[PDB]
């Protein structure tokens, strides 16, 4: 229609169980600005295991936008429902 909103794969260094962590923008991006964002975290390595609604880098590229991960990354999966066999 006019931009598409953000959306792209990006690398999580550290060890919470995942290794990549899917980001998307807060607002609407134009496609060309896809590709330059998605260059940007190709070099990019977030550390951080976070909730969703994150944000890695706010105005990227200087641009006013923020860039936030959804997904949720257990760095420690402290479970205490079962005990242990």
């Amino acid at each position: 229609m006019h931009k598409d909103i953000f959306t792209s794969v990006v690398r999580v260094r550290g060890s919470k169980k995942y290794n990549v962590v899917p980001v998307k923008s807060n607002k609407p991006v134009e496609i060309s600005k896809w590709i330059d964002f998605s260059n940007v975290l190709s070099r990019l390595y977030v550390g951080v295991p976070t909730k969703s609604g994150n944000v890695v880098c706010k105005n990227i590229m200087n641009t006013g936008v923020d860039i936030i991960c959804t997904k949720n990354l257990p760095k420690d999966s402290l479970e205490h429902h079962h005990h242990h066999h």
